[PDB]
């Protein structure tokens, strides 16, 4: 037996964020392949995309790899499908982005406080060094591409489209 | 003692070149991150400025070390906070460098001009060989920069601020 | 909006403590040149004094990075010039360091117990990183320094101060 | 004939400052064979001065061959002897030197001076270019040199100038 100052609680929350992690994955994926279809045709936005589904795969994976260190049992549970088949303009998919990131980053931090409230200082030294981080300069790129793609509507809104893939991404 | 040909009024006047060569390095300290914020992100921008500060550190540097080498005394004064805490669009903030650069450049030519008066050669040889040429050269570039942008502003002032970052900076 | 749990009281702590980053470095940028004074003539305690200019303005820098990356404003004040003009002896000079460093690290850890009662666990993350073990390792070598420059003052202190800058800096 | 805008007084004066250039060859001569004898054995301070020999000898040969580009004609007096026969300590020595330096120093800043009321802009830039940042730095270094001897003196005064040409030059 080798489970030492780890919670049922902080055991359960783990299992969940692994869930919402491959959630997140899931729906990368199928934001890629939006962006890849031949009647939306962005290359940059589909590897955008791309990459971050396989990022979060990552973290899910780590996050499993934790787990079994501290030996807790990983829980699958479905995943359940994207929140849209089409994602409409890229400025709605980088929203759409934002808002995901931002509910993973409230769960990570849910995640920590339920750590400190359990006195478990590893779990706590995990989240800091793999994921809190990541996730803020994530946001923060998220964010700066928002406010170009923003800048580049204006009335010209298939050219500021076509320009921000071709020159930023 | 070391001190040859150097007047008191230069001393001090080299003194205050350095204030100004320190102040002109915060104030692109405080463009460059201002230009980083999510809500504006401008790479380029952010790393035209960045550079500026650490030249404008550096002719302070250069000064100090000049009067060392001279035989007068360094005194500090406090660095005036950036004249303003938010700079606008880029044009906004290359109008803003250009009227510092000029600022700097005016203060050049009183120190040289004050150096003729005094007869200390040394001072004149080092201004030209380190900073006049600099300043007049980085003032033509940024000239070009605010023709540039003039050039973009037009109807589409949103895609003119983009492709500049994008394509000259 | 990239902003999440980032408070108005943590933003404002990390604009205060840029500010005294940046005063600490200028005021090391004064005790290097200081001894660089042909009076003074002491390379070795320029050359450490001038590479912690460098490293506290690197510090300002990272925390006003870490500012934009969670969505609060920089805000620039005066830099308050250092606190004396002349540095005095060696040993006078690494005291007046100590203090200094001893304050920066006691901001640092109002900011650490700051971003504990707001449960701010990224800001924890990055002090812990960036800040606090640095901190901790340069006030070690301070101190190194210092019981060194003591145990060579005793009756010949123009040898000692000669020596330590040779052999140690 | 080559000669254009090079008054007699800048010739006479040029071929004074030559004679000035070997005399200060000369005496360092003088000074480096003394730290090489075998009753004061100090190696430091003869390489220091040699070296300072050739410089000074460069000095003058640059002197002549600008001398020759703007058409006037080398003239050679002789070179009077160096001041003293033994130089005392290294103390006494450095003292000599940077006396000597500071009257080399005058001098170029007379024929700059001379220069200036007539109208003679290549000598200028050939003053400043060859000669007065060259002095000014020899002069800095000299002055740092004699900080350190005179904190090495105090009571014993032997290991002062044994450390310093060890550890220094
Ligand atoms: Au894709
Ligand atoms: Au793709
Ligand atoms: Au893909
Ligand atoms: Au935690
Ligand atoms: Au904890
Ligand atoms: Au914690
Ligand atoms: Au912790
Ligand atoms: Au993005
Ligand atoms: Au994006
Ligand atoms: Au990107
Ligand atoms: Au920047
Ligand atoms: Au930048
Ligand atoms: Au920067
Ligand atoms: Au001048
Ligand atoms: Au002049
Ligand atoms: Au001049
Ligand atoms: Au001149
Ligand atoms: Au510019
Ligand atoms: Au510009
Ligand atoms: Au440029
Ligand atoms: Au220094
Ligand atoms: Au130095
Ligand atoms: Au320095
Ligand atoms: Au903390
Ligand atoms: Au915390
Ligand atoms: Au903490
Ligand atoms: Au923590
Ligand atoms: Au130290
Ligand atoms: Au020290
Ligand atoms: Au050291
Ligand atoms: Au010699
Ligand atoms: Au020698
Ligand atoms: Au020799
Ligand atoms: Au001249
Ligand atoms: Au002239
Ligand atoms: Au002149
Ligand atoms: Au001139
Ligand atoms: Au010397
Ligand atoms: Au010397
Ligand atoms: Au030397």
């Amino acid at each position: 037996q080798i489970r030492q100052n780890y919670s049922t609680e902080v055991e359960a929350a783990v299992n969940r964020l692994v869930n919402l992690y491959l959630r997140a994955s899931y729906t990368y994926l199928s934001l890629g392949f939006y962006f890849d279809r031949d009647d939306v045709a962005l290359c940059g936005v589909c590897h955008f995309f791309c990459e971050l589904a396989e990022e979060k795969r990552e973290g899910a994976e780590r996050l499993l790899k934790m787990q079994n260190q501290r030996g807790g049992r990983a829980l699958f549970q479905d995943l359940q499908k994207p929140s849209q088949d089409e994602w409409g303009t890229t400025l709605d998919a980088m929203k759409a982005a934002i808002v995901l990131e931002k509910s993973l980053n409230q769960a990570l931090l849910d995640l920590h406080a339920l750590g400190s409230a359990q006195a478990d200082p590893h779990l706590c030294d995990f989240l800091e060094s793999h994921f809190l981080d990541e996730e803020v300069k994530l946001i923060k790129k998220m964010g700066d591409h928002l406010t170009n793609i923003q800048r580049l509507v204006g009335s010209q809104a298939g050219l500021g489209e076509y320009l921000f893939e071709r020159l930023t991404l």
